């Protein structure tokens, strides 16, 4: 598309009126060398209203500049010709509409203070004697005093000596030097916002560790919880999916799970192959739950029936001691079906072997799923059946 | 009413003897011209106890004044006509009865350091050698110095040179600088309260588009999310009804409800003209939802019962599959109303055509509504076994 | 008691020695004719930890002081005697046990400030050439320019002029530079939270308001929500009494209870003289509520049995229509008991005259009650078979 | 382990080359007799990326110094060996992973300001013409500068007086007078939370003190309100257990339990010795409750059945009435639980001698585990017919 380079270039130009405008108003013998890069940059202004897809644009394009230069409107009148400055007040809201914004909205705040920096040295410079020095220099000393004072350091090495001048300083004393205070609270709390995941998932932690800490608790135990809390870092950025997702409406968290839970998708058997409705009623109830090494999970006689679906890892089916391993199960694969099934206690016992995830999903549901869809509950029923030995 | 012009009068007065009193402290050659616009603020100070529709109005209103410069009391007992300044603590809080109060609240707290500024200023220029310049000058220096030091800029140019100056900017650089900063800390939060709506909805943007964007997301959902969310703003503001009207009685949350609802309200044709107590039953229970283009609603064969009325937007009415569409609905209309009637599954499914918004109503509701009322649950009835075809 | 006295002479003494030792460090021409009043707060200091009812309290007690001073020793360790200082950060801590803590901290932060400019006062007056000038104006000069450099304006006008003072003011302008913007930064925090009822009410009634400002409300309502509002703030303070109480447990609750509701009991007839454990059950179960003049509280046929006590105000009751008022209720009064008792629908309607507040308790802990306790039920009986009529 | 003494040989490498480098850049007569101490640690850069257990290891441990000053480079080109102060954007995060972290932040903060104001300051000796002036006494004076410069104070007694000082002096003045603010605010809102608990205990406290001290109570409730607060403060530091443990799984959050609660664990006679999964099973539903002295907790009559078991304290059983109290139980102990197992109400009252807290267990857990388990029920029974007289 086209519509960030002429987003681009609107920039472009409003940034070269921001610069040149007051610096050929302090400086009267320019305007006559830079005449032909004006007229392309004023046309390229009346031409953005049509292009819609508003008053700041309506006041700021009619040529009230190239005119004020031109009949060399005297002084306490030529400061009309700053309205061409109004672009500003739209293109920070208009440049949002493209990178994280934290980021967007750090980098616009820089810029409008190093303009406004400028427009009040261009200021300064003006109201002062005829002196017989370079300009170049001259901005410079009209620069570092406007920096001096807008940061509120003030050295005091070059000071106001007229009662015009003494006004001047102290109405950039107080507004500038109350506004550079403001954006500088505003970016020094907006810097706190680029990480957002990593410092809940610090806050979050920190007040765990300290009351684990504050009690006598083993090393071994504080082993555990912060190497859980790494892998959680890790895998999900200390995200909490449901939190997030209950803001959305219910088609849209709906195609959103069915995006994020792909990966289980897809791998189980009996999903893919069974129709698209069943997946669609069963996407939503599966919830993430994370097991470390060495943990169990079914400790065969429990109540309760809740199918437990491997994402990723492997997990170790013992029996309800340590004697006789049945087996092992990898990825893609599922256990604990027949505690419901067969209206039986559970009658093994379950381990993990590494930082295995898995999902789990309710008894409710899974019933609910058994007395809706038949051959989904058949096939469940044949590896039951088939799983007895 | 003419309460908010004497509030006005009472605050110009006020200012009057803000601006006034120090200044004609310092310039005693003031006073006597002035003296014939002083008597009127003065009668209309000790007139303002009796309109009390209080300890600041007693104490302020003697004329404490006028007497001070009258006997020409000397210096260290002149300043307990300073006492006329009492009337700001008052009227501070008195003009917030009347305008968003973020906006109030900013401008007042600018006046306070506006007064304070030229107070001190008249407060440095008194303890001075006499020295042969005009007054102007004077207090423009005078004043010039205040902004300096309240501002923590410190130029330097000009600096106490005797003990009682001293000690002077030593309790003003404590008192003053310290005020400075608080009350351009309060400043700077309550700026960012101006929006307070704008701020939510992208708090909650930002949250959700974050997690979105870290996941592999395809172009296409991360393009409807957005533009639900654009959608939302714009027709809501980002407020949540709910959570705003749950901080209400019961029936000051009926009163704001029938009024907020009023646009579904005697468009439906069932609504109007069916009795007052059934529409105050059944207001409260609407609850808003949004459904962008090319979404489901209903899916042919579901549970559940829960009837939609049309707010806004065009919805088509599709069968379980895509051939053979029966009709479209339209604005005011509803549908999904015999799945409880009839106690059969979803016989057809629905889509959206635009950005449409509607009102879900659930099914406890709904049955208690037709076991109640008898001629709707008819009319109901009539419209079910007509729509049958 | 005298515990308060004690405290407060310690507060004195450690004042005393906090403003006096670091002035005896830099004149030694002192502590010659102020040695009386040094050996009585000298016994003072290690007659305090025998009273106990504390590292501190052992380092700081010893006298390490007068024999520095005795002994005539050095300058390099005669900084040693400063450890008689140690006692304000204890003191700090036990001052809080005694006013609204808001208050104590404000003012304890105040001090240290006005302490820690003094020290370092002292410090820079010590390591200077000796000049033939008042002691006096030199402590003036020095406390002028700690001022100066704590509070980051800087004038400049007296600035170092030896490498140690240069090393000097670099600690200063890095650490109490600093601390000084910690200390009002918490300063300023804290000053807005002296109020904490009055900020949330105020907080509240803006998000009501903004929202309902922002649709086209009527000014009817407007008037309404606002005057509750206002009711709220005049008899509750903005407080929320639920929210606050399940903070404590169930006892304290019980006793806190007891006597927060102690006006509603003793005033209607049925519930003193009527034994003290149904008055315990009960009184946990009674929530306040308030309705405002010309609104509806029972509409005469709706489901529901909740009855409700006067407690301040005066409530009429109606019949199903206008015509035909039975009477009017008055203070420590009830109505709507027979809507459980006989089994039949609300019979009556019931506005409010003026700005009347009740309390209302549910159905399930009334029924309860009347399972429960027979004569109370008894005497309910007797009441609502006489109010027939 | 040898991880941490590596990590401070890497820190101290880290700081040496901070610290030396630019001063070594601005003074070419070093880095002849300091040679031999740069090719250690030269060495022990490049030892560090074999160590992994990464960009900025691979571009600062390559030599690319000790070539730039061998070889003589001019100036314009010679920075480029500051390349071997990146280090430090990765120490900064891995001399986390070893005391609370609110501290060790708080630290690395305070340094990388001081080596900063180092590096500024060598900065500002490098573009100064030649003067004749020992080393020393020039580093504290552009040393002096930077700290003037940074904090924002600027006496202004030495100032730029060059164009490309100027220019040097605006890139500071807005650049590192901005990371100071930022940095200083970081520091400020870390160092509230150090202590984290005692802030909640006091907020929550100050929260429940207000509304109390509001309304008119008596001052023996006052007296409790804050006694049980002290207490909690004092044996569980504000701590919410539950809060808390509500953020780890289960495995996890059982594990944690059976440790926290193992002291009430092996206290009982019939825990210990009765099996393990019993323990597991009955660990996670004892909550912890306080009760003060002089409080009830049985009213003998009241429905319910929870039991409460004996932490610390002794409590006492009374009749209905205060006459004839039967015994006294102490730690270890526990008591009402004949309400469940015989079907009768509470026939006994009991009271707190001291503060003594208790936990308090549910009936359906409670019938459960009878119904579950036969020998702790007949132990329960046993119990229950000697423990009638
Ligand atoms: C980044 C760095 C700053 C921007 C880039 C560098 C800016 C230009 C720096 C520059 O060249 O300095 C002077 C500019 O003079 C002139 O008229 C130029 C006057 C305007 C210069 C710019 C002023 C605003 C700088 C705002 C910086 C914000 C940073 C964030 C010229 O003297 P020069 O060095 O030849 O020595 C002369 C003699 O002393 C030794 O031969
Ligand atoms: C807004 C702008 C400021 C307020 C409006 C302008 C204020 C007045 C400005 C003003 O006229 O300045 C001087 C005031 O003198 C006098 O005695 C007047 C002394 C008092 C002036 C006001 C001081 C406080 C200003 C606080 C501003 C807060 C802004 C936020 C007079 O010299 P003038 O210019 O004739 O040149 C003389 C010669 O140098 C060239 O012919
Ligand atoms: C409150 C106000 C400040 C405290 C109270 C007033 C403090 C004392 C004020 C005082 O008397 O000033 C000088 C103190 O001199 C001396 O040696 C005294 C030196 C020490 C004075 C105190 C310094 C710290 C003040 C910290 C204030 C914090 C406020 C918050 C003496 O000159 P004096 O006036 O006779 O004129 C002389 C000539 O110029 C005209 O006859
Ligand atoms: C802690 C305190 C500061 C660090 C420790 C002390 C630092 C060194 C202090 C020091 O000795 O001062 C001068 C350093 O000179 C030199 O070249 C040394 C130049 C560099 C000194 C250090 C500058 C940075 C200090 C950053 C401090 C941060 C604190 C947080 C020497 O003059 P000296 O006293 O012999 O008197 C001479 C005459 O006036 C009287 O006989
Ligand atoms: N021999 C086996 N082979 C494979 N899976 C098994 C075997 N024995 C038990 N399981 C699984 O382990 C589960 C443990 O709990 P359930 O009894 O609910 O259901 C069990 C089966 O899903
Ligand atoms: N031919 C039709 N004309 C109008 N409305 C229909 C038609 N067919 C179905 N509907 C509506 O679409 C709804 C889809 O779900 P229900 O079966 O609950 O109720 C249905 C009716 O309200
Ligand atoms: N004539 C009357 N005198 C006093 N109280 C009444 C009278 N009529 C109705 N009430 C009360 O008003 C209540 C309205 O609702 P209820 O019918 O629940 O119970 C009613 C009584 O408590
Ligand atoms: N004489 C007694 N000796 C020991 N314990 C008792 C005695 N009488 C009552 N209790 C205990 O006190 C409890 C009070 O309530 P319960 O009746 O539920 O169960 C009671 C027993 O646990």
């Amino acid at each position: 598309t086209y519509t960030l380079v002429w987003k681009v270039w609107i920039l472009a130009v409003t940034l070269y009126y921001a610069i040149r405008i007051p610096l050929t108003l302090v400086f009267p013998s320019l305007f006559s060398p830079l005449l032909p890069l004006d007229i392309l940059a004023s046309l390229a202004l009346i031409a953005d209203i049509p292009l819609d897809l508003r008053l700041p644009d309506l006041l700021a394009a009619l040529p009230l500049d190239l005119l004020v230069f031109a009949l060399h409107l005297p002084s306490p009148l030529s400061l009309l010709s700053l309205v061409r400055l109004l672009k500003l007040i739209s293109v920070q809201a208009s440049a949002t509409r493209i990178i994280n914004p934290a980021l967007l909205r750090l980098l616009s705040l820089v810029g409008f203070i190093l303009l406004a920096a400028h427009g009040i040295a261009c200021g300064w410079m003006s109201l002062q004697p005829p002196s017989e020095n370079p300009a170049g220099t001259r901005y410079l000393s009209a620069f570092y005093w406007t920096i001096t004072t807008l940061t509120t350091i003030g050295y005091g090495d070059i000071t106001p000596s007229t009662p015009t001048q003494t006004v001047y300083t102290i109405v950039i004393e107080l507004l500038g030097a109350a506004m550079y205070g403001l954006v500088i609270g505003n970016i020094a709390s907006l810097v706190s916002k680029l990480d957002a995941a990593k410092l809940l998932h610090r806050e979050r932690v920190e007040r765990v560790t300290a009351f684990l800490s504050y009690k006598r608790i083993s090393p071994e135990l504080q082993r555990r919880i912060i190497e859980y809390f790494d892998y959680l870092w890790e895998t999900r950025r200390g995200y909490e999916e449901r939190e997030v997702l209950k803001e959305l409406p219910h088609p849209l968290r709906l195609a959103v799970a069915m995006e994020i839970h792909g990966d289980v998708i897809e791998k189980v058997p009996l999903f893919k192959g069974a129709g698209e409705e069943f997946i669609r009623d069963i996407i939503l109830h599966l919830e993430p739950v994370i097991y470390g090494p060495g943990e169990y999970i079914i400790r065969a006689g429990e109540m309760g029936s809740d199918v437990y679906f491997i994402n990723r890892g492997s997990v170790e089916v013992l029996s309800a001691d340590e004697k006789t391993r049945y087996a092992i199960l990898s990825e893609g694969q599922f256990f604990g079906e027949m505690a419901l099934i067969l209206r039986a206690p559970r009658t093994a016992t379950v381990r993990a072997r590494a930082f295995c995830d898995l999902y789990r999903l309710d008894k409710e549901t899974f019933d609910r799923i058994l007395s809706r869809y038949p051959e989904i509950a058949a096939q469940i029923q044949e590896l039951a059946v088939r799983r007895k030995e």
